[PDB]
């Protein structure tokens, strides 16, 4: 079968279709028009975008495809290096990092992070209880304060103190600019036009800000007994090789985990709150569970694990708007995809996750509705139908960290406040490679339930 392909622009082929501030949403619209697979060509590069579970399940076969660095991740690698997110599976530092850092995500480790996650969640609840009657909440802004603070504290014993700042933390400002520039470089046909000189200067200055922060984390740790993610980065030995990470790689890991470890989580909490306010009956169910389950002044680790419906709400937000919305594969050898599409060794595929999650042959016709009951019995969901955390040995290492944090915080929010979508907010999804609502504001009325000490 010949592969569908969207409209072209002469010798720029499909490239100018990425000349938009919302490229993923543009690709989703193309997949809607063109179907489960389409080709996207740019000068000197081709990729194929997959949207159906039937083809994505094949792409998820690790004997035939391996993780690829999409052009977006190659640009991120300019500041994330061979950190765990932007390394190739065949690079020595990927498996060594994965082996050294995995223990930081064990259940025993998670039980150990719980108190520090509560410390930050209590700061969030206190900030909102302290608002005056005439004020409102800027949701994605506060969720980024919470999630950055939480990976800082749990992962690095470092306080960003983001709730002490009315503007974004300077790491956030540089990170966002750096991910923005990566996204913007995707549609640049001549990246070395001197018209991009100031883009390049500003990129370097952004990277220097992130690395100065990494310096402070490393120095604060030297000056400081912890056993956290940074402990394993600095001292952990890979059981296979017996070697620890080198200093250069360790700096890439800290940048990696500070970014990967909070940005997508902030997106998830923002979208879950959005869907809750837009679906009052769902919000009533979740708030009922939070009140029934969270009987103590602050939540315990077991209580969080008991918030089943809140967990379903977060999964159903990840179904509609997975906040790292694509991952890319390459063919290990020549092969035929779906019995219809021949690929040569090295050909790249991109999995368009929001489109996979709207495959009506899996989910039924009502894929746009927000229905957490979809996830009541997760074992009934077909393999490779639901993939917000990527695939196989390159799947997200921090998936349980993110879900525990989001479930704890959303459970505390729902216990402590009633929420009003006071402006009838129209969803506007800002892209910086990752997805988050922009402009989403709410009002929160305290239920005046006292909050225990940290
Ligand atoms: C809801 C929140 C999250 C989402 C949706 C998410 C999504 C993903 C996805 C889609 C990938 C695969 C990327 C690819 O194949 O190119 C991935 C990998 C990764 N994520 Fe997450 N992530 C989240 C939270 C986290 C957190 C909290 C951490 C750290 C504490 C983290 C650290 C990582 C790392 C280090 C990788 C690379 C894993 C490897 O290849 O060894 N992520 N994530
Ligand atoms: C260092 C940790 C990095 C954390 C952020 C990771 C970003 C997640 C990637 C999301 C996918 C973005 C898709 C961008 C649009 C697209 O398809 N571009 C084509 C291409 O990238 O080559």
């Amino acid at each position: 079968k010949e592969m569908p392909q969207p409209k072209t622009f002469g010798e720029l082929k499909n490239l100018p279709l990425l000349n938009t501030d919302k490229p993923v949403q543009a690709l989703m619209k193309i997949a809607d028009e063109l179907g489960e697979i389409f080709k996207f060509e740019a000068p000197g590069r081709v990729t194929r975008y997959l949207s159906s579970q039937r083809l994505i399940k094949e792409a998820c076969d690790e004997s035939r495809f391996d993780k690829n660095l999409s052009q977006a991740l190659k640009f991120v690698r300019d500041f994330a290096g061979d950190g765990e997110f932007t390394s190739w599976t065949h690079e020595k530092n990927w498996k060594k990092a994965h082996n050294i850092l995995l223990p930081s995500f064990s259940q025993q480790a998670m039980k150990g992070y719980h108190a520090m996650m509560v410390d930050i969640a209590v700061q969030l609840v206190q900030k909102w209880e302290r608002l005056n009657a005439d004020e409102h909440i800027e949701v994605p802004e506060d969720m980024t304060r919470l999630t950055l603070d939480t990976i800082g504290l749990c992962g690095f014993n470092y306080r960003f103190n983001s709730f002490y700042r009315d503007q974004p933390h300077p790491f956030i400002t540089s990170m966002v600019r750096a991910l923005d520039e990566a996204m913007n470089k995707l549609q640049r046909a001549n990246p070395d036009d001197p018209a991009y000189d100031e883009n390049k200067r500003q990129f370097q200055e952004d990277i220097k800000v992130m690395n100065d922060l990494v310096d402070k984390i490393i120095a604060d740790r030297k000056a400081s007994q912890s056993d956290d993610l940074l402990t394993h980065m600095l001292n952990g030995k890979d059981p296979e090789t017996g070697e620890p990470l080198d200093d250069e790689n360790i700096r890439y890991q800290i940048i990696t985990f500070l970014i990967a470890g909070h940005e997508t989580t902030s997106g998830l909490l923002s979208f879950a709150l959005y869907f809750l306010v837009k679906n009052p009956h769902v919000l009533q169910k979740a708030a009922e569970e939070a009140a029934r389950v969270l009987v103590d002044p602050v939540p315990s680790y077991k209580q969080v694990k008991q918030l089943k419906y809140v967990g379903m709400v977060l999964n159903e937000a990840l179904r509609l708007w997975p906040t790292a919305p694509a991952f890319s594969l390459y063919a290990k050898e020549d092969t035929v995809l779906g019995g219809e599409y021949p690929l040569e060794k090295g050909d790249e595929l991109m999995v368009l996750i929001p489109q996979l999650h709207r495959d009506k042959t899996i989910w039924g016709d009502d894929v746009e509705e927000f229905r957490p009951e979809r996830f009541e019995n997760p074992s009934a969901i077909p393999q490779h139908a639901f993939k917000p955390f990527g695939n196989g040995q390159r799947a997200c290492i921090g998936q349980q960290f993110a879900l525990h944090e989001a479930t704890l915080v959303l459970g505390m929010m729902l216990k402590h406040f009633d929420f009003e979508d006071h402006t009838n907010y129209e969803l506007d999804i800002k892209e910086t490679l990752t997805l988050k609502p922009e402009g989403f504001v709410v009002k929160a009325k305290s239920k005046k339930i006292p909050l225990g000490g940290i």
